[PDB]
């Protein structure tokens, strides 16, 4: 279990077992990985991120993280694995997030991506990603370099 603070210094509780925050997340986020490269896509305000999206009425939080990969990358999942669960502490509310893995089998033609500019490919991440304004501020915190770590560790990329 990891405590710590996220881009607005909020307090994020970050845990890789089996849902130990909420049963019910409202939220997902979907790490993807189409090859040997990393998925992402481009939202219109935050920039450069991960796919993910808000659980939908009469959706679980597996199909929430299908849907988000589709409209935001237009894209096909082969494998989807769990990997871990965070929760923010905020000001107005505590947000619950499941983390996805999703190995890519194909990028499929989309109409409308939504509030996104469609699918986004990196061969590698930039190692200053604090620092890059072209990036999302999700992708600003430890979330992910310890979520990429412990993929790494699980032996399902490559």
């Amino acid at each position: 279990m990891y405590e710590f603070k996220d881009y607005y210094q909020n307090t994020v509780q970050l845990s890789f077992d089996d849902q130990p925050f909420s049963d019910s997340p409202k939220h997902v986020w979907v790490i993807c990985r189409f090859g040997g490269k990393w998925l992402l896509t481009e939202h219109e305000d935050r920039g450069y991120e991960f796919p993910g999206g808000k659980v939908e009425p009469m959706e679980c939080a597996e199909e929430a993280a299908l849907r988000a990969v589709k409209e935001e990358t237009g894209a096909r999942v082969k494998s989807l694995k769990y990997l871990g669960q965070y929760k923010v502490l905020g000001k107005e509310k505590v947000i619950v997030k499941n983390i996805y893995f999703a190995d890519i089998e194909k990028l499929e033609k989309q109409a409308d991506y939504f509030e996104t500019k469609g699918p986004v490919l990196f061969h590698e991440l930039p190692e200053n990603l604090s620092r890059n304004k072209k990036f999302s501020f999700i992708m600003k915190d430890s979330v992910l370099p310890i979520s990429l770590k412990k993929l790494k560790e699980s032996g399902w990329i490559e």
